């Protein structure tokens, strides 16, 4: 249902942390 | 509910800005 | 509603094209 | 409906594999 959608969206909002920080890995290889 | 899903999707559609621009950071280190 | 969620998910499934191809920009700068 | 949303979210949770591994492509070009 809606509860087990809301708590996928809060997995995606983990993936969009690990997007940011595993880019910021690459950027801080490049400064 | 559906309102507080719709307004996660419009957080994701912020993350997919910061995807693009913090890639375009890396690409403009690389031209 | 559900129709205007489904057609955000099919924006995200555009962003996850432009993820892939604007990475594949960087990778083809790096081969 | 909700079933064919849940099974988009489990496409996105494929895209957020291919995010990670096609970054980890770039990082392992850069070590």
């Amino acid at each position: 249902r809606m509860k087990x959608i809301e708590d996928k969206l809060e997995e995606i909002x983990s993936k969009x942390y690990h997007x940011e920080n595993e880019l910021a890995r690459i950027k801080k290889l490049l400064x």
